[PDB]
């Protein structure tokens, strides 16, 4: 199960975002070291501002939230990180981009 799912995750970050959800949710160490590689890419994603890339750093802000969602110091650091990548990027102004890092920094 433990490559299984990076089927699963490839695949959702392409309107069946709500049935990948649900079928990752009831899927369910691996989370710790995968969350990594995504804010790794986060932080790439906005570092080349300096802009059709939008779309693809939503959907990663969406996955992270539903791989959170899916199951104590670093809690602060990741959500500072999170808040820091999402505040950088600041030329855009993509409402799409906003609500997932809203819904991420709520869960």
């Amino acid at each position: 199960f433990s490559t299984n799912f990076r089927d699963t995750v490839d695949i959702l970050v392409g309107s069946l975002t709500q049935q990948v959800s649900g079928w990752l949710q009831s899927l369910e160490a691996f989370s710790t070291t995968l969350l990594g590689q995504f804010l790794e890419d986060m932080e790439a994603y906005a570092e080349d501002l300096s802009s059709v890339s939008l779309p693809k750093l939503a959907a990663l802000l969406r996955v992270f939230s539903t791989v959170v969602r899916s199951i104590a110091y670093v809690t602060d650091v990741l959500y500072r990180v999170m808040r820091c990548v999402t505040a950088a990027n600041q030329v855009f102004f993509s409402e799409a981009v906003l609500t997932a890092a809203n819904e991420c920094v709520g869960v």
